[PDB]
């Protein structure tokens, strides 16, 4: 039907197939189908999920168009995926006017004041990390990444949003641990997706039916739970609190105001956007450093630095290290976990002497263009030097887009990469990672719509 778009416009891109567009060429994920592409169409070529015309960019200047200049005007929302409900006033899901709305009230939430407050929140659970780490090693058993920090993220969250100082790892069926856990990502490839892709008619059938992506039981609870402590436990106290939900009660104190809708929406995004997010990367970052150690003696030996005697880290210790720094970096461009960034194009414009139609979704692939030969040497190999004080000006901003640019870049990026750095200082400080017999050295991703390995990464963890 609309697949002669890309046809007419003399862009390239691989032949649509009726009714379902180039969905068949995701048999090997999201990031594959894109690393080929720019291999065989150039910088710019088009597909189509189903009827949706997608048109992917890779310079630099037309991204910095789409993602900077052109953002409000234009490229303001991205594709919507899925029967969402209430979740509509999510900021990650939120349009045009009501997100500048929702991004202006909860701005002043992400400010690196707030975060250096936050800080000694997610330093306890770094102590309550090794602790329960330490019990794996001493077992002598290979030790499951995704699992430790799983655990340390579900105890960032709980405290750092809600308030709930809960261990999770060794107390688990506790009310919020149960229902959080299941704030999964979402695999785009799958049958349901796929299937909602190819039927986008049928999204309007499924909200008639209250019939949303998000487990009803989690939302419901959640809504619930923070009602309880919304009012019925914080009105009728005077102590102090740090957390996520806090701020934004404060918000409603004095654009508009955050409904209580609202502010549910937003603090169960957070959990979603932050949850398996910074697992994946710190899965994927003692990866890298078990199977490269040299860079984790350098790294220990930068912490200990610092930080001697395992001295608590602080705000403005996290700051200091930047080797640390170039390990997160260097992580992230080989692994960028949204793969992906995407706006929707309101109008008929012409950006950088290329016409754009409206309604096409113009996407920047993040995995491929941090993979492209062009601007990256040896790209498939892990050296954390290439953002080194010295290298780390000739890399362009919109070349490397792990947290995406523009204003709607992710408004978390300072307290993921503190959360994450400080997990990372504090197992460091302790343990020493090295790889298993059932480790997989040449460590081969999902064939999914979720950038994370085939199978489970496990390492030995000993004690320094
Ligand atoms: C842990 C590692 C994380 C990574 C790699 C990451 C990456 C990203 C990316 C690539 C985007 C899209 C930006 C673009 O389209 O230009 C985004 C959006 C967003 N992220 Fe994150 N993110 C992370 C963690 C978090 C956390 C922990 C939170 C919550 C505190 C969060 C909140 C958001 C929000 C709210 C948006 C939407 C921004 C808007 O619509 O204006 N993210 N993130
Ligand atoms: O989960 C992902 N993206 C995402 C999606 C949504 C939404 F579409 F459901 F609304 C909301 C928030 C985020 N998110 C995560 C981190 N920062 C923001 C990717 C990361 C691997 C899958």
């Amino acid at each position: 039907h609309s697949h002669g778009l890309f046809k007419k416009l003399g862009i390239p891109g691989p032949t649509p197939l009726p009714f379902l567009g180039n969905i068949l060429s995701y048999h090997k994920g999201f990031c594959m189908f894109d690393m080929e592409c720019h291999k065989k169409y150039g910088k710019v070529w088009g597909f189509y999920d189903g009827q949706q015309p997608v048109l992917a960019i890779t310079d630099p200047d037309m991204i910095k168009t789409v993602l900077v200049k052109e953002c409000y005007s234009v490229f303001t929302n991205r594709r919507p995926f899925g029967p969402v409900g209430f979740m509509k006033s999510a900021i990650s899901i939120a349009e045009d006017e009501e997100w500048k709305r929702l991004r202006s009230l909860l701005s002043p939430t992400f400010t690196s004041g707030k975060l250096k407050e936050m800080v000694p929140i997610i330093a306890q659970y770094g102590d309550v990390l090794v602790r329960n780490l330490r019990r794996e090693a001493e077992t002598g058993k290979p030790v499951t990444l995704k699992d430790v920090f799983g655990a340390y993220s579900m105890d960032v969250i709980t405290s750092t949003s809600f308030g709930v100082n809960i261990d999770s790892l060794n107390n688990p069926q506790d009310p919020f641990v149960e229902n959080t856990k299941k704030l999964l990502r979402f695999d785009f490839l799958d049958p349901f997706f796929l299937s909602i892709t190819v039927f986008p008619f049928l999204i309007p059938i499924l909200e008639v039916l209250n019939i949303c992506v998000f487990p009803r039981e989690v939302t419901n609870f959640l809504r619930k739970s923070v009602k309880r402590m919304k009012e019925s436990r914080l009105e009728d106290t005077q102590k102090h609190r740090v957390d996520f939900l806090q701020l934004m009660i404060d918000s409603q104190n004095s654009h508009k105001a955050l409904s209580d809708l609202e502010l549910v929406a937003q603090s169960i995004i957070f959990i979603f956007a932050g949850y398996e997010t910074t697992s994946s990367v710190l899965s994927f970052i003692m990866y890298e450093l078990a199977t490269h150690p040299d860079v984790q003696q350098k790294l220990q030996e930068e912490i200990d630095a610092v930080l001697p005697n395992k001295a608590p880290p602080t705000y403005d210790t996290v700051l200091q290290m930047e080797y640390l720094d170039m390990v997160v970096n260097e992580t992230l461009r080989l692994f960028p976990i949204a793969m992906r960034l995407e706006r929707v194009c309101k109008k008929d414009v012409e950006i950088n002497g290329m016409f754009i139609p409206k309604g096409v979704v113009v996407m920047i692939p993040s995995y491929a263009l941090h993979r492209d030969p062009k601007y990256w040497t040896e790209p498939e190999k892990f050296l954390p030097e290439r953002f080194s004080k010295k290298n780390k000006d000739n890399i362009d901003p919109y070349i490397y887009t792990p947290f995406g640019s523009g204003p709607r870049n992710c408004i978390g990026m300072r307290f993921a990469l503190m959360n994450m750095k400080l997990a990372l200082i504090r197992v460091l400080q302790n343990f020493s990672f090295k790889p298993c017999k059932e480790t997989q050295i040449p460590l081969k991703l999902s064939l999914g719509g979720l950038l994370q390995p085939e199978k489970p990464v496990v390492l030995k963890v000993e004690s320094r």
